[PDB]
């Protein structure tokens, strides 16, 4: 495990959006990927350079409540204010009453908890929010990695986004939900195990395999897929489920190409 | 596995509906049954007997974007048209680079993607659905299947379903769900795992037993029971059991007969 | 193995309904039933109010006879009383060579004719409670807390915080109820997507959660170790539903030091 050291920045953007960043001016919705092995810790300095109050919460890592970024704990920030939040993780292990301790590892994410209200409804809306993935020693890493936030109805605070593989590659989705709604997540031509890797671990796995999941607010899953396995290279839409919510027009790609670089065109 | 061929017909039906058939005239909601063993081959033969475009989309096996039946991937049919959709289905095994890859088995479902929106919300709104079950070898055969749609408000396209089986039978039901809202699928009597098959594989499988699952758009899941197991005979419900759901009135029986053919007066 | 309690339905001053193993001693959610898979419960249950009332339970092992519906006879006429019968099976190896799965699980039981034959009225009111079945060799905790996320409220509350100290093996079970979608949110906290709540061991590949989409009369549960690896504190669970937790429902796992002390907060 080693002890990791960033910064993070909670900036106002363009169109009343609001977003976290590695540097100042280079906010991003969702905000950057944070990846941690079980046993790192991290410190984020985070500044906060906005005219209201906001912090970062962190779902399913290892924090003291001097870390929950919320109201009761007092330990969100002010107006130009800076606090070094700290998370950690752990591996599994044995505990000693006989049970098994479940690992921090999983599909995670990030957001604010104090703007606009003390459940963060006015930042997450704006943008506050990223993915945070921690792996397991021996977990099988990815050729890329796309998150998909459905934050009310939009993707990604995206007006009403694509990912380019070639077949083979080994792609890793992040899967958030924010907002007021529930949402089904649906792949063509793809499918993923509904356990802790998205993959099924061999023959004794008995794990649904799925291409469509129910998901709510502040649910987080995650997945790999060999792009085009068994399917070959296309357009291959990745879609809400709920039909008034697919009718709204954000038709998203997983662009899978051939080994040539061409989509059977669409 | 085989390959196979089979015909199946879009065509319009009383009260604004549209049905799946695999014969001319004998169009149902839900559609017809397709069962298939993992590494079966399926060609569809596929007539559009309606005056709009229709199509055949299917989730979770495998189709090339040529079968997606999709606008996108210029694979719906015009109006009177024929075409040929092509669904494979593989069985699992480690691939090479030692990681397991999933089969095609569990419960799935098709249903049409072109008709009132590019996201064939006319279409599985009048009826345009059915149920697909991939079997893996070894997987325990069922004396029937049942299919059960929460389609919006209603259950199998019907006004504001029952199915009647003997003491001891094993009987499969396959649960899809379309359109606008999150249900909750009860059955009183009986309960089933959380699982692929719906089943425990035995004592190692942590999987949870449940007589109640959250179910959104273009969801399925499917389980057996042996009907009356630790029970008994009776007129055993299933419901929707979100409150205003289950107060329409739409609420089927699972009527479960003692071996000398009588049910306790319901 | 064979078991009997006495339950009664009674209105609450409040107006609320409530289930009470004794009379006036009704609450909201109602008492915790537990079981071990093979017992048999017999519920002598009493309905106290001048409105029909029935108990019906997920998930356990029950004739028509104690379906709870007006469709199988089993409510119960005002002042009324009715012996509810609740089995309960360990699992095994059927002769067709399946297995078939045992009772145990989390579960819980509600009226189901109270306001409508859904038990919408009664439910609403407050006529729920847990039913646990446990498996031979299950771990059991130090303390057992029921979070009922019903429509809007949480365990009818007005617009509940549990006690732990650090180390403690905390049960949670979570029912929820009525019209809305929900999500259960637990910071410090997080459990496995199974059965019991609790990895099996490292070839368990369930999901490690602390948020899950719950409907009406979804039931799930689990356990933790009360500020493992995060310390003692003020740890709040709510609905993520951002409108829900806007509402001012928020519940506290109140997490001390064993010198019965916690970390400064502000509720
Ligand atoms: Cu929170
Ligand atoms: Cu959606
Ligand atoms: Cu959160
Ligand atoms: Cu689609
Ligand atoms: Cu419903
Ligand atoms: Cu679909
Ligand atoms: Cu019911
Ligand atoms: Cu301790
Ligand atoms: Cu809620
Ligand atoms: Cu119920």
């Amino acid at each position: 495990g080693e002890v990791r050291r960033i910064k993070l920045y909670a900036e106002r953007l363009a169109d009343g959006q609001m977003g976290y960043g590695l540097e100042k001016g280079r906010a991003t919705i969702p905000g950057p990927l944070i990846e941690l092995n079980e046993g790192d810790t991290l410190h984020i300095e985070f500044e906060n350079t906005m005219d209201v109050r906001a912090s970062l919460h962190v779902h399913g890592l290892d924090y003291e409540v001097s870390s929950d970024g919320t109201t009761l704990n007092k330990s969100d920030v002010e107006p130009g204010g800076t606090r070094t939040y700290t998370w950690r993780t752990h591996a599994p292990g044995r505990r000693s009453d006989g049970t098994w301790r479940a690992g921090s590892a999983g599909y995670w994410h990030y957001h604010d908890h104090v703007v606009g209200t003390e459940h963060g409804t006015g930042g997450i809306r704006k943008g506050l929010y990223g993915p945070v993935i921690v792996r397991r020693k021996g977990d099988v890493l990815p050729d890329a990695t796309h998150t998909i936030v459905f934050n009310d109805m939009l993707i990604n605070n995206r007006p009403a986004p694509n990912f380019e593989a070639t077949v083979g590659d080994r792609v890793e989705f992040v899967m958030i939900t924010h907002g007021e709604y529930y949402h089904t997540f649906h792949m063509h031509g793809h499918r993923w195990a509904d356990n802790r890797t998205g993959m099924l671990t061999g023959p004794d796995d008995p794990s649904q395999v799925v291409d469509n999941k129910i998901v709510g607010p502040a649910d987080s899953f995650g997945f790999q897929v060999i792009a085009g396995e068994g399917v070959g290279a296309g357009a291959w839409m990745y879609h809400c489920h709920v039909q008034s919510h697919s009718d709204m027009g954000y038709v998203g790609l997983f662009l899978v190409k051939k080994t040539d670089g061409t989509i059977p065109g669409y």
